[PDB]
């Protein structure tokens, strides 16, 4: 996250930390998630489409740090890797950019909530917050665009919900936005994701309660006028959320 805050997994309980095994033992970080049920972690297509065996993963939950251990986390394999079908990506523009991550620890149980690990949920069919509306992202992506590590500590951040209206000008990033997308950004231009922050929860109030709006899905650069944040809008894939966790 550039800018924003260091927050622990007690703010974002659901966030969960997806990580590759790699064939000489190393084992890095890839992106993020939230968890949506019990058995059932959300995240970004993106994330696993060079590498879509579900084999190689690792889904941490109740985890604050990137490569030490949180008193509270729980480990886990991926027993289903869902991909979206009809995703595709272009120059920038990640389209149907939605992942689903099954989970089980080794022992079979799932997530079991607890201080540091909650579920969050998922809106109504098209019922997002107006823009305008100030929201929560999370993750481990880096401080700043051009740095070449990522924080030991999990970040947070506040953005504001940009109009399709305005996030279509051809001043930001017009007609790579499709109404499946949701643009956030700071009015200052100073917060915002970056990279490994990809598929991670844009969180906002809705009817009293946190409800998973976005996944973190792509922009140009991190924090840069003046190009938003744009996020996978969760409201237009609830038949494929449902029927896939069904
Ligand atoms: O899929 C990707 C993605 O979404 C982002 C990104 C860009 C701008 C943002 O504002 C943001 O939040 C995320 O960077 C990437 C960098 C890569 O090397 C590969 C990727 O696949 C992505």
């Amino acid at each position: 996250i550039i800018g924003g805050e260091f927050t622990t997994i007690e703010n974002q309980p659901w966030f969960a930390a997806i990580y590759r095994r790699h064939r000489g033992g190393s084992v890095t970080y890839v992106c993020g998630g939230s968890l949506i049920s019990p058995c059932w972690v959300i995240s970004a297509t993106h994330c696993f489409i060079d590498y879509p065996k579900k084999e190689d993963y690792i889904v941490y939950l109740g985890r604050s740090r990137l490569n030490s251990n949180t008193q509270g986390e729980m480990k886990f394999e991926v027993e289903n890797l869902i991909l979206h079908k009809d995703y595709s990506a272009d120059t920038l523009a990640h389209h149907n950019d939605i992942a689903l991550l099954k989970i089980r620890s080794k022992e079979g149980r799932c997530a079991q909530p607890s201080r540091t690990i909650q579920t969050i949920a998922l809106p109504s069919m098209y019922n997002d917050p107006q823009f305008g509306t100030s929201c929560e992202i999370t993750g481990f992506g880096k401080e700043q665009s051009t740095d070449y590590l990522y924080p030991e500590q999990l970040k947070m951040t506040v953005v504001k919900l940009i109009s399709h209206r305005e996030c279509q000008q051809p001043h930001y990033y017009g007609s790579e936005v499709t109404t499946k997308m949701l643009c956030a950004a700071d009015p200052q231009w100073k917060t915002d994701s970056c990279q490994g922050d990809s598929g991670g929860p844009l969180v906002c109030s809705l009817q009293g309660r946190m409800t998973l709006t976005g996944i973190v899905s792509w922009g140009r650069g991190c924090a840069l006028k003046d190009k938003p944040g744009v996020y996978t809008r969760v409201s237009h894939f609830l038949p494929w959320i449902r029927s896939h966790t069904k």
